[PDB]
């Protein structure tokens, strides 16, 4: 019944192309940009050793119930739709909480609580921890008593409402032991050896199982695992280990996912002044039918994923230009609601069968990922997938010159939502502008083109606020304050260039796009806490316009200045020798 989408493109680069990835990825950008994803086969000689010891490697597994893996059931969406219209009636503007790194499933919660008599019944029996069990929350961190706090605040009033009249008050594992499980589970499922079952067949059953209520299937996986804490699958020179010379080659490779975000073409190469969690690889131990839902990268960055070993990983990709198109259809399932909760769209995981997205007009490609193959993902490329069997993957985000203007657009879209930013785009660019040397030229040229657009937009904002009647201007240094203190009250953007603070509260800030929502205290008072007093326009644009127009002139001892100034040497140095 299932309809395999058209396969995504592959690249078998020569050893000479394989030497600078971000330069090799730039080549294939105009082409892969249109499939969203792209597979990459390295030379067959390229076989790095696995640095980790399977037999002594423990991880905490997460569970997946493919039936309730889709969160966008009709019943859940309408449930939430009703719950909000209830609180809008009561004038509270429903707030969805977060628990153990992710949103709470209120539908699931209310269903269960009522399955055992409700709030006061459960309270007078102390089964809140049994609740967190069935909701997949890891004990014994106190989740039980935490849900009670959220239920009573959000659901018990609806419980009474949804109930009779009832309203008077009140209100306001080891990898080794893991393969043994999977390779037994797979075979006993299809009754075959695991390396013998075709891919196309498993793809069929997976999508079958999701929507099949006729049978329930449980599967385990392990994801979002830090390399820092568990170790990478690649060899790296960090003092943990005497490094063999056999491995020396692969430890310095730029295709070692521990070296990517540091390359002179990456953005984070010299800005090791703000940790993000996105300059450090992650580990994804996979099992048959283990699935990840449709998603994009924080700040719309590239993703790159290597499959160290194991059975294949099935992908599904969607190009960038079809992103707004992609979101529109998932939103069609509850328009009234996603108006109230725009970002709740993304807070909800979903595996929308591609056929549907295809029969709604959305480009969908796919590939099977195999041991030793890279999968590269592009900005705003929604992607999903599952794994054919036991395997082990390692993934990293990264950012390139072409990404800069997109990140700027992503904030503007994060600001038009209520979404926190993992770092300040604007902050980043100036950190790059503060060391124009040792900085790849393509960035410089793009930065300038990007930075003037910001100065104008900022100066426009700097003048739009004084008419509103402010007089004082303190100077503050944001890069040294924690993000949670430099965010706007309702944006909620990480502010770095300029914000507005009054004496109404000690530390309560707002973005210059929402200067009114700070506090009713009139703009008569202060304060425009700024960072640079518009003497920056000359200074910093100079250092970068220099190396941006020093290379523009250099082309039109010359082979020496390109050595000292650290210029690229692909086609232009070829004429040298
Ligand atoms: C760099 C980090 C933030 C990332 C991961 C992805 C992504 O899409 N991935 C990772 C592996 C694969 N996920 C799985 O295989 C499931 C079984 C565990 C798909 N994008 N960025
Ligand atoms: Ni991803
Ligand atoms: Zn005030
Ligand atoms: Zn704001």
């Amino acid at each position: 019944e299932f309809v395999p989408p058209p396969e995504c493109p592959v690249f078998e680069p020569s050893w000479e192309e394989f030497t600078d990835p971000l330069s090799f990825i730039g080549r294939i950008r105009p082409l892969a940009e249109k499939t969203g994803i792209c597979k990459i086969r390295p030379p067959k000689d390229w076989q790095p050793p696995f640095a980790c010891e399977v037999k002594s490697f423990r991880f905490t597994p997460r569970v997946q119930r493919l039936n309730e893996l889709e969160a966008m059931t009709r019943v859940r969406l309408d449930f939430l739709d009703q719950l909000a219209k209830f609180w809008e009636l009561q004038g509270s503007t429903l707030k969805i909480p977060v628990v153990e790194r992710k949103i709470l499933d209120l539908y699931a919660l209310s269903k269960i609580v009522a399955s055992k008599g409700g709030f006061e019944m459960v309270t007078k029996e102390k089964k809140w921890s049994k609740v967190g069990s069935r909701l997949g929350y890891l004990p014994g961190k106190g989740t039980g008593s935490l849900l009670k706090s959220h239920y009573e605040r959000i659901l018990y009033p609806y419980e009474l409402f949804q109930s009779g009249v009832s309203l008077m008050g009140v209100q306001m594992y080891t990898l080794q032991s893991f393969g043994e499980m999977a390779d037994n589970f797979k075979s006993d499922y299809f009754n075959m050896p695991v390396h013998m079952v075709p891919t196309e067949l498993v793809e069929k059953e997976f999508w079958r199982l999701v929507s099949s209520i006729e049978e329930d299937v449980i599967v385990e996986y392990g994801a979002d695992i830090s390399s820092k804490d568990f170790g990478s699958g690649f060899p790296v020179k960090d003092g943990r280990r005497k490094i063999l010379p056999e491995e020396e080659e692969y430890a310095l490779s730029g295709w070692n996912l521990n070296n990517m975000p540091v390359l002179e073409q990456s953005v984070l190469a010299h800005i090791n002044v703000d940790i993000s969690g996105m300059k450090v690889p992650w580990l994804y131990v996979g099992m048959c039918f283990s699935s990840f839902c449709w998603h994009i990268e924080d700040h719309w960055s590239y993703s790159i994923n290597y499959l160290h070993w194991g059975e294949p990983k099935t992908w599904y990709g969607v190009p960038s230009h079809a992103a707004e198109q992609l979101e529109e259809v998932m939103r069609e399932l509850a328009p009234e609601l996603f108006e109230s909760q725009p970002d709740l769209l993304h807070q909800l995981v979903t595996i929308m069968n591609p056929n549907v997205l295809m029969e709604h007009g959305v480009p969908v490609y796919r590939t099977n990922q195999c041991a030793g193959e890279f999968v590269v993902t592009f900005p705003r490329a929604y992607h999903s997938g599952f794994n054919q069997g036991y395997n082990f993957a390692e993934a990293v985000n990264f950012c390139t010159a072409d990404w800069l203007p997109i990140g700027r657009q992503c904030v503007n879209h994060y600001r038009r939502l209520r979404r926190h930013c993992v770092f300040s785009h604007e902050e980043l660019i100036f950190k790059m502008a503060a060391d124009p040397e040792c900085l790849d030229v393509g960035l410089a040229a793009m930065v300038c083109k990007e930075l003037t657009l910001m100065t104008e937009e900022e100066t426009r904002l700097r003048e739009s606020v004084v008419q509103m009647g402010v007089l004082m201007s303190e100077e503050e240094v944001f890069e040294l304050v924690p993000d949670d203190e430099r965010q706007c009250s309702a944006c909620r953007t990480t502010c770095f260039l300029s914000a507005l603070t009054c004496s109404c509260n000690p530390e309560r800030l707002v973005c210059l796009y929402h200067p009114t929502d700070l506090c009713p205290c009139p703009m008569q008072k202060k304060c425009l806490r700024y960072r640079y007093p518009l003497e920056d326009l000359p200074s910093l644009l100079y250092g970068v316009k220099v190396r941006a127009q020093s290379y523009d002139t250099w082309v039109s001892v010359m082979l020496e200045d390109a050595e000292d100034r650290k210029y690229p040497e692909n086609d232009l140095f070829r004429k040298l020798r």
